[PDB]
């Protein structure tokens, strides 16, 4: 599996049957039919003690990994019943500023995605999370190009160091508040991994409002490579499956 025309998303069915399934991600996140919950409590975000420890280039994206062996980067609160912790954050672009982002809003691509993963702890651990409908929180940030994000360059800047698929670099001390909008206001709605094995353990939790980062920065996003060392290149855009049947869900709103 990949993103290619010979294994992108439209073939992933075949090994990943769920991919058809009841609550797949992404969606198109129609803003007038989203419901306004004035129930929904604020989000709580809680990374003041993250302990990030590697960056990894996986062949489909790069993830930062965090330290998750005690409660120290914690998400509660929403529509959360809880403690979520923090495992890993990556992102999700595309070969134009115009696309990359997995989520759409009013069928609005934006540049990229910053999924922040966390998993309940009331499951033990990341792997016994993902076989539960609320195992996991994923915090979807939109990325528009425009200004840059300073709080980004310390990633940018050390990806030319795991160009290809299986490198990995020591990833200490990175704060991954500075990756966060002002407006913690969201949607959210029951979902889905994005990637195989898709699986159904998801709450989506997508901020309103995107961050900006300059086109200097994506564009050292799009030197990765989907490839391994020694092999030819193929570069890593378009790492975004396109929005999935919404079928029988309701997304909420933490705003009017
Ligand atoms: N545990 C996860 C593993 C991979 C992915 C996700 C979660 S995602 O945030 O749905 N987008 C993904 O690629
Ligand atoms: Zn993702």
């Amino acid at each position: 599996w990949g993103y290619g025309k010979h294994n992108g998303p439209e073939h992933w069915h075949k090994d990943f049957p769920i991919a058809k399934g009841e609550r797949q991600s992404p969606v198109d996140i129609d803003t007038h039919t989203a419901k306004y919950d004035p129930s929904l409590k604020p989000l709580s975000v809680s990374y003041d003690q993250a302990t990030s420890l590697r960056i990894l280039n996986n062949g489909h994206a790069f993830n930062v990994e965090f330290d998750d062996s005690q409660d120290k980067a914690v998400l509660k609160g929403g529509p959360l019943d809880g403690t979520y912790r923090l495992i890993q954050f990556h992102f999700h672009w595309g070969s134009l500023d115009g696309q990359g982002s997995e989520h759409t809003v009013d069928k609005k691509k934006y540049a990229a995605e910053l999924h922040l993963v966390h998993w309940n702890t009331k499951y033990g651990d990341f792997g016994k999370a993902v076989q539960q409908p609320d195992g996991l929180a994923v915090l979807g940030i939109f990325l528009k190009v425009g200004s840059a994000k300073p709080g980004l360059q310390k990633v940018v800047d050390v990806l030319d160091s795991i160009k290809t698929k299986g490198k990995s670099a020591d990833f200490t001390n990175f704060d991954p508040r500075g990756l966060l909008p002002e407006s913690l206001d969201y949607w959210t709605y029951p979902g889905s991994l994005t990637t195989p094995p898709l699986l159904e353990c998801v709450t989506w939790i997508v901020l309103k409002e995107p961050i900006s980062v300059s086109s200097e920065q994506v564009l050292k996003f799009r030197k990765l490579n989907f490839n391994g060392e020694g092999e030819p290149e193929e570069l890593m855009v378009d790492n975004w499956r396109p929005a999935q049947p919404l079928k029988n869900r309701q997304i909420k709103a933490s705003f009017k």
